[PDB]
């Protein structure tokens, strides 16, 4: 018997309640999963599911004692936990899960197996989600406007769908990219854009991320960051003037990492979930306290390259180097976009360049060469290679030039190097990393006398 | 007779609930040890150990207000406690236990004896362990590629194995770990193949455990290595930089020990069980603040020089000399690791190395040579010998070669000390290593004080 206990039976049978790893339950409400870590959502599920019972097991869940008991006896019943967000390619809205690669909505059971712990927060829309529309027209106009479709931007334009449109993926990116552009370029408008786009999977956190430690105390703006699609900081603190910490590389190597090491205040869960695109905004480049391949590995860039004036600074903005366009500031596009008017619109751009650029695998790819701290470590290694064995018989003509054969390798000294690479670089502005690259590389083959391994590709290729 | 009572006693007749020396309980519930310090489990027990009982006491326990009656009981029952985790040689799964000495597998009664507090947090298939599959030969390639079986890589592929097979032992180690290389070279792929071969007994903590002081206030990321038989700390903040703290020479020490002082948030525990396997990658080599005799006797090094690059960076790597082979990039292997295809395929593996390499005691063993800082430190214990009694018949000749004589033991003086040193080092970058072991070693001679009592190798040979 126990009417209650068969009650809780019923309830457990239909899977509309699981116990999740980090120790909390979710329960399928309004074709949703939703959870809540203070007040559990256990009684809301089975007040709300009366209705698929027996009118005899009905009228019994209208007590709120009797939902207690209901309540304790499925939270004795649940033992074993499940695993969620295994899904890369669901898109997942207050009312259904989105299908990324067919395209198709699903609804009620269909959405349940795609066990999505994390929503948009608003419902999905198949009568706004279209091709042809005013609203359209108008993004489209916007978007066009902010990244022209010439064939001098064509890569750069490419990035930025790419990057954009990774915003929906539920998984792990390896790239960090920068929008980078001088003042009034649309940048903003692009974050907003997407912001009203992807709702609730967006976030957006401080500068604290790329410039201080991750562990030290309680963290929440890293532990704010767990399974959101998209993460934006802004406004990166110009270096020029003194004072200001540069861009810590290990906190670059971390945040591309699949698991983020941080916590948030009262709490010992130590492990978030990274499936995040972070997006800086910013008008000046970024510079770190220490450039390598690894870093070198994890930097994109997208430029921004249109100003939107007042006829007061039209011709002021008409001869800046900074801006290959000047077009006519729009009063009213930003409340516009706060009313989420191209919020499907938008949407339905993402959704089309995400099955463009998702070919069976899509990943984000670095461009080192559009930051300029990057410059000297890539004509390092476009003007120099290591001294390996294949070197070693043509000893003769290089021995001319200066090289000297110790310990079966061909190496060069000192003074030689540095005058041989001064005539390559420039000694005033490039003297700092000169010195550091010579103490990096520096090896003391012999007792004294240090040399470097490295023979230049030019000596080689010209007798 | 209050049947309750009966029902109390009847279940704690059966060796279900235990209480243990950290004063929390136990429970046998799915052929698992389970416990939760925030929600206790014994009325998860009562409910599921309930076919067990006589069919009118069965029904009695359908009642939440009943189940927590006998659960007080029991908690009035339960006064002395227990020892748990204290077979090393066995590896808990979600349901049952692998005997690593046998490869039998134990479910139910049979793995109950062995009492097991921490799980993988998977179940054991027995049609996944196998040696042949197509999994297996994927998992073969890409260990391979990653170190490769050259006899020029033979000791560090053991190394590599070892240090890989230690993961399993529920035992105390006394070393840690380096996995050195350079960028695309398998060291996170390593680490995430380890965590999905061992699941949940594996954490990954931050790098204050290894920059800060442990003991402070509280530090979850030291409180949560309890018990876990992997730890891997990872991205060093390349402390050449130094803008931050090196590294702790009495954390090294404190961390290679059973016990580990350390407080979560709330709680009242504060030693922690150590059967963890630290290990670290990174592109650079670490630097410590003190360096001695203690330090060097826990710290090993295996270097990755396999370089996984595109087609268009493929000629830059094979022109660089920190890499020893290059390949071809794969796409699809984050995924496929992430789903956790080469589970059970490496779990196989590591139990063959287990086998392999656990003569019957299985130490972790150093490699000092593998530091450039302790270079100093161990070639000076090449040349210099204590001053013993045993060198004093040859005072004559050693004035001859320059010694001193004070009170029947050989002495040289600061300035031939130095003088004498200079033939076996340089002076720009050793001068501060040769001023600490002068300050270090400074015994009192001489004139008044500071002479040392230290005889080199090629005057002890030489009359
Ligand atoms: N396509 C467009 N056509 C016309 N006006 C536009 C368009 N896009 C943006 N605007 C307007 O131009 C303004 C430029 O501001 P914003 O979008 O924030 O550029 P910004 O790069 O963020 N400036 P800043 O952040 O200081 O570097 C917006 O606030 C809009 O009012
Ligand atoms: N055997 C293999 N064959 C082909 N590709 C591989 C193989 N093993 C790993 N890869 C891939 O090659 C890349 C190497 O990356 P990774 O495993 O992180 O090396 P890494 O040393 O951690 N890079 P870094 O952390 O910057 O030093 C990844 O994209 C892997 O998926
Ligand atoms: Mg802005
Ligand atoms: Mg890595």
């Amino acid at each position: 018997g126990n009417k209650l206990f068969n009650i809780a039976q019923r309830i457990l049978d239909t899977n509309s309640v699981l116990l999740t790893e980090r120790g909390d339950h979710i329960v399928w409400i309004n074709n949703s999963w939703k959870f809540n870590s203070e007040e559990p959502l256990i009684t809301k599920l089975i007040l709300s599911i009366r209705h698929q019972l027996p009118k005899e097991y009905s009228s019994e869940l209208l007590c709120p004692r009797k939902r207690k008991t209901v309540e304790a006896n499925i939270r004795d019943m649940l033992v074993d936990s499940v695993e969620t967000d295994t899904y890369p390619d669901k898109l997942p809205f207050k009312n259904g899960v989105l299908d990324l690669v067919d395209g198709m909505f699903y609804s009620g059971d269909d959405a349940k197996k795609y066990t999505c712990t994390v929503s948009t927060g608003f419902k999905f829309d198949d009568t706004k989600f279209v091709e042809d529309s005013p609203e359209m027209e108008e993004l489209m106009n916007i978007i066009n406007d902010i990244q022209p479709l010439t064939d001098e931007n064509k890569k750069n334009r490419e990035l930025y769908e790419k990057t954009l449109s990774s915003c929906l993926c539920g998984a792990t990116k390896g790239c960090l990219t920068f929008f980078f552009g001088e003042t009034a370029t649309g940048k903003s408008t692009t974050k907003r854009l997407l912001k009203s786009a992807i709702g609730d999977l967006f976030v957006e956190t401080g500068q604290t991320i790329l410039t201080d430690v991750l562990d030290k105390g309680p963290n929440p703006f890293i532990a704010n960051m767990h399974l959101k699609r998209s993460v934006f900081c802004s406004e990166l603190p110009d270096f020029a003037c003194s004072g200001s910490k540069k861009i810590r590389s290990d906190n670059i190597k971390k945040l591309t990492e699949p698991c983020v090491i941080g916590r948030p205040c009262f709490s010992n869960k130590i492990n978030n979930r990274n499936h995040a695109t972070i997006i800086i905004d910013t008008n000046y480049k970024p510079v770190f306290d220490r450039i390598d391949n690894a870093l070198m590995r994890r930097i994109a860039v997208v430029r921004f390259r249109t100003h939107f004036s007042q006829p007061s600074g039209r011709e002021a903005a008409e001869n800046n180097d900074a801006y290959d366009k000047v077009k006519l500031l729009d009063e009213g596009l930003d409340g516009k976009i706060q009313n989420n008017r191209y919020r499907f619109a938008f949407l339905y751009l993402l959704v089309k360049w995400y099955k463009k650029y998702h070919i069976p695998i899509m990943k984000l790819y670095p461009t080192p060469e559009e930051i300029p701290d990057f410059a000297f470590y890539l004509k390092i290694g476009t003007l120099l290679v290591s001294s390996s064995v294949k070197h070693i018989p043509l000893m003769t003509d290089l021995s001319k030039k200066g090289y000297i054969l110790y310990d079966n390798v061909v190496t060069l000294p000192l003074t030689t190097f540095q005058q041989k690479i001064s005539k390559y670089f420039n000694s005033r502005l490039f003297g700092h990393d000169i010195e550091s690259f010579i103490n990096r590389h520096k090896k003391f083959a012999n007792v004294s006398d240090e040399y470097l391994q490295y023979i230049f590709i030019e000596d080689i290729s010209s007798p």
